[PDB]
């Protein structure tokens, strides 16, 4: 039957699909064409995706999220144990050093590993596709980072069996944004290609290259716990100065829902401010009744996150250093991940790269799941 190409993202995820002969991406019941990586279990449901996520402050405990940074590892891996001292969901230690996410559903307790959770997303994407395409779908391509073990690609490809899935292929993500923009049937000769991309929680730089349309890995580099969040953080940051500025020293992170509303519109904010060089947050009643707004310029969002955005180019320069490349050898130079839409972070790599044009055609956080369509396509027929 068809074959559909999924991207299971840290953050969100996204799937792909071959309809008239071409690829679409499906949107999500929100108009969206990427899912938060989120599941939520509660006494009579469980929920996955935006209403998961949307829940999470009200059930804290039961709402599961970066399954990503779990799959495939073991318990007392260090990267783990530092996870889960900022995860409000319980992690403990299953026979053969196997992590368990523990949490509440349907009044009882309830045992998932990593790839169980991993499996909820991937049958929610597979549902949303078979509704798009109007058939059932069992054949898929899921991609994952580069420098993912054995272990964690056997994993993600159960995380596919569990939800129904024929796992045809676990490809690279870098590698899966290459394939989307046709890298590897352009040109003649040897074709080096940086990836650059910047998500939700992690930054992951990739140098590939291909040569009679057969693509090798070079270098890696990167950073997992720098994205979009952490230029949310910032702006709520300021905000937060701002209120205390005007009101005699009131801190607003005394009170949980005026944070949450504040660091909604924050993310709203930023987005904004990548098409508009001002956006505008107001919060009636946000602390003690106390109504908040402030005009935020997209220069002032560039300053908060100045630091974390110049950060950016070290990983780009350590694949090239270690792959003793050139930055003026790199033919293509592609943007990929939601937070690539920020002005300024294009900016600083379209300097870095001496004024080159990055391949910026396709939507960035749907690159992956494009170039992983069109490979399911192929192993399919
Ligand atoms: N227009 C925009 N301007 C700035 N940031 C954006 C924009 N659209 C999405 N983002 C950011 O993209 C991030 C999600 O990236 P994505 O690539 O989907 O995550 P993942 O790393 O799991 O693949 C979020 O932090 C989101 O705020």
């Amino acid at each position: 039957g068809p074959a559909i190409g999924i991207d299971l993202g840290t953050t969100y995820s996204c799937v792909g699909v071959w309809r008239n002969d071409t690829v679409d991406i499906v949107p999500n019941d929100q108009g969206n064409r990427t899912t938060p990586s989120y599941v939520a279990f509660t006494e009579t449901e469980r929920l996955i995706g935006d209403a998961a996520k949307n829940q999470v402050a009200r059930n804290p405990e039961n709402t599961v999220f970066d399954a990503k940074r779990l799959i495939g590892r073991k318990f007392d891996d260090q990267a783990v144990q530092s996870d889960m001292t900022h995860w409000p969901f319980k992690v403990v230690r299953g026979p053969k050093d196997k992590p368990i996410i523990s949490v509440n559903y349907l009044g009882e307790k309830k045992e998932f590993h990593a790839e169980e959770i991993s499996a909820m997303v991937l049958q929610k994407m597979k549902e949303i596709s078979e509704a798009y395409l109007g058939r059932q779908i069992k054949n898929a391509v899921v991609t994952v980072p580069a420098y993912f073990n054995d272990s964690q690609r056997q994993a993600t490809k159960d995380a596919g069996a569990i939800a129904g899935l024929n796992v045809m292929r676990i490809i690279n993500e870098p590698t899966a944004a290459a394939i989307a923009y046709g890298l590897d049937k352009k040109g003649t000769g040897e074709r080096n290609v940086l990836i650059f991309d910047l998500g939700g929680g992690t930054f992951d730089v990739s140098l590939l290259t291909i040569e009679d349309g057969i693509f090798e890995v070079k270098a890696t580099a990167g950073d997992t716990h720098l994205g979009g969040e952490d230029f949310d953080n910032r702006l709520v940051e300021f905000c937060v100065q701002d209120f205390k500025r005007k009101n005699r020293g009131m801190d607003l992170t005394t009170n949980a829902r005026a944070l949450r509303r504040l660091r909604t519109q924050c993310e709203r904010a930023k987005r904004t401010l990548s098409s508009s060089t001002q956006a505008t947050i107001e919060l009636d009643s946000l602390y003690e009744g106390i109504d908040y707004s402030v005009a935020i310029s997209r220069a002032r969002f560039e300053e908060l996150c100045a630091d974390y955005f110049r950060a950016t180019l070290a990983p780009v320069e350590k694949v090239l250093k270690d792959a003793g490349m050139d930055k003026r050898s790199v033919h293509d130079v592609v943007l990929v991940g939601g937070s690539t839409r920020i002005p300024k972070v294009q900016a600083l790599i379209q300097e870095f790269f001496n004024g080159k044009e990055p391949c910026k055609a396709i939507n960035p956080d749907e690159a992956v799941a494009y170039g992983a369509a069109v490979q399911a396509a192929i192993l399919n027929g």
